[PDB]
């Protein structure tokens, strides 16, 4: 009933161009079995959405990577929020919801937008830049560690730690094992920055620790919750911004539209998240036998959701492979869906919006003028290097 496929969704060959293989996964059926890793796969929008919105049946507490925590030790203590199910999930989720709240965005927006405008001004002075290192990476590094309240020393550890976390979701291939091999110093830095004295007042980290007063989290829970914001947030936002620039470079008509109406900045970033889906994949584990799209999956089985494929499923999207900054993007799963939907999505959309706004107001053209190079990660899709020439407006 269920087709078996030999496609390795974590192969370098696959990362180089996933889109043909994703149609193959979508069209083979609503539920596939991937023989290479012994997991079920769902690549159509409808089934991905169904799995995300039934956390009771498709739990996260047994891990959202390939590894099943009922069978193997996690490579690090479990996240109190990503790797938890309701009800244990609920109060740490509420805390991070308040730490990264609609009202909190007001406190940071002016400084985030000023840093984005200043970065664009700086890059226009240079002309030909690397839109990854010099923009997609430089800008979040210039705002988020400060907004966290991190000290300056040691920040070189943040990007290697983030890439490790997302490689560790993958299967035990060389990408993952090389990442854990090099992990000890980055792990040591992050855990130490999670302690309350090392987090500057008014920042996200201090604010998490302040919630230990309310009964929502205990003092001994705060460091692990801070860890969440030093694990998630950087690489996806970097890849999202780099994806936006990439699209604006390859689809100049959309840059011209954005220039003519800079208020499209926020949706242009959201369309970039759907179009490239920085978070490509996530696992769930069945807590029972379940019927999913005509297929029967037993208990304790790993289910791989293809988020990026779901975002390009023609059964849901008109012209899915076109970048359209006026698309009705509501309902894409680039941030997930349901109880675990990205709690930091307001931070990400804010960083993305103000950067695209600065480009929309300050740049006339963005032209690729060098070899484009892809960055390989078990879970993240993004670019290594994007040489562009910026033309001032
Ligand atoms: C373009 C940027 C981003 C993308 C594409 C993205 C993607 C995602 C996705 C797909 C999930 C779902 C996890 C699941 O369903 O198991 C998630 C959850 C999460 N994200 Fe984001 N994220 C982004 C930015 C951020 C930022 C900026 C932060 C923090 C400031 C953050 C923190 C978190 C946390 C803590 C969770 C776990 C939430 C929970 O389990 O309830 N993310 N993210
Ligand atoms: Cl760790």
């Amino acid at each position: 009933t269920i087709p078996h496929l030999a496609i390795d969704p974590f192969s370098l060959d696959f990362f180089d161009d996933p889109y043909p293989d994703q149609q193959t996964l979508r069209d083979a059926g609503p539920v596939v079995y991937l023989d290479k890793w012994n997991v079920y796969g769902v690549a159509r929008y409808a089934e991905v959405h169904a799995v995300l919105n039934d956390p009771t049946t498709f739990c996260s507490s047994r891990g959202v990577g390939l590894s099943d925590f009922k069978k193997e030790k996690p490579w690090r203590p479990p996240s109190l929020i990503l790797e938890a199910d309701p009800p244990a999930h609920t109060r740490p989720r509420a805390v991070l919801s308040k730490v990264l709240s609609p009202a909190t965005m007001k406190t940071i927006r002016d400084g985030f937008a000023a840093a984005a405008d200043a970065k664009v001004d700086e890059l226009l002075q240079r002309g030909c830049i690397d839109a990854i290192a010099d923009l997609a990476e430089a800008y979040p590094l210039s705002v988020f560690p400060d907004a966290m309240g991190l000290k300056q020393e040691g920040r070189e550890h943040l990007l290697p730690y983030a890439g490790l976390v997302f490689n560790a979701f993958g299967p035990p291939n060389e990408l993952r094992q090389t990442a854990i091999e090099r992990s000890a110093p980055h792990q040591a830095y992050v855990n130490e920055q999670c302690q309350r004295p090392n987090l500057a007042p008014g920042g996200f980290g201090a604010c998490i620790h302040a919630f230990t007063d309310t009964g929502e989290i205990t003092p001994d829970e705060a460091p692990l919750l801070v860890r969440s914001l030093l694990s998630a947030g950087l690489d996806e936002t970097v890849n999202g911004i780099g994806a936006a620039v990439y699209c604006l470079a390859r689809f100049p008509g959309e840059l011209q539209r954005l220039r003519s109406d800079p208020t499209l900045a926020r949706n242009a970033f959201e369309e970039a998240v759907r179009f490239e889906s920085p978070v490509q994949t996530f696992f769930r584990t069945t807590t029972r036998e379940v019927e999913l799209g005509g297929a029967v999956i037993g208990e304790g089985e790993k289910v791989l959701m293809f988020l990026g494929s779901a975002n390009r499923d023609p059964r849901r999207w008109s012209d899915p492979d076109l970048y359209d900054i006026t698309r009705k993007t509501s309902g894409h799963v680039g941030f997930g869906s349901g109880v675990h939907m990205c709690v930091g999505q307001l931070v990400a959309r804010l960083e993305g919006e103000v950067m695209l706004s600065a480009l929309a107001r300050k740049v006339a053209a963005i032209d690729i003028d060098g070899p484009v190079k892809r960055r390989f990660n078990n879970t993240l899709r993004g670019l290594e290097s994007l040489p562009v020439k910026l033309t001032p407006a």
